[PDB]
């Protein structure tokens, strides 16, 4: 017992920015950096943006803030806690059924607002910075209107499906690919968000 350890906290490495025309993955910690501050759960780094790139010592994926609270999947996060300013943070909602998790935004990160366009035609934003249009089939899939590769959404769990305004529409749990062409997503909507709030 005196050598058992820890669970890591998920760490912030990067960003998608969406702020311009152009979609673009920042990466803000390199891996020593990641694994100090896992361990540590101390995270000194300035937090910026809606969209974070997060990691575990194992995956890589995506943490979207909506209504003040930064979702992720738990099959990427698990319970874990975030790595903060001051020191880990555990996570204000888990909902393994659903796939969700949640801790408090980062201070000086933006929340992306729910969509009241009542909209069905999405976009993905991956891990690569790919927007992907997607129409909508129902409260939790929408098809892929330009086919990808399922190994090119790989650690976008936990990122948003936007309306065409940028609202946030839903967080992006799986794909289902046919012969590893992935044809339409599962998502998390930002109703079942507000209701786990
Ligand atoms: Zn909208």
């Amino acid at each position: 017992m005196a050598s058992m350890k820890k669970k890591g906290s998920v760490v912030i490495v990067g960003r998608i920015n969406l702020s311009g025309d152009t979609a673009y993955a920042q990466q803000t910690r390199g891996e020593e950096g990641c694994q100090e501050t896992s361990q540590t759960g101390r995270d000194k780094n300035q937090v910026e943006g809606e969209v974070q790139i997060v990691s575990t010592a194992t995956q890589t994926f995506l943490a979207t803030s909506i209504n003040g609270v930064l979702w992720t999947v738990y099959h990427g996060a698990g319970t874990r806690t975030i790595a903060s300013p001051k020191g880990p943070v555990t996570q204000m909602y888990t909902n393994v059924d659903k796939d969700l998790v949640g801790w408090q935004a980062p201070q000086g990160s933006r929340s992306l607002t729910p969509c009241t366009c009542g909209s069905s035609d999405l976009y993905l934003v991956t891990r690569h910075a790919d927007v992907i249009p997607v129409r909508r089939r129902g409260d939790s899939r929408g098809s892929l209107l330009s086919p990808r590769p399922i190994s090119y959404l790989k650690g976008s769990a936990g990122g948003p499906l936007l309306c065409p305004a940028g609202h946030a529409v839903g967080i992006f749990r799986a794909a289902v690919s046919t012969r590893g062409v992935a044809k339409a997503v599962d998502f998390i909507p930002v109703e079942s968000l507000e209701t786990t709030m």
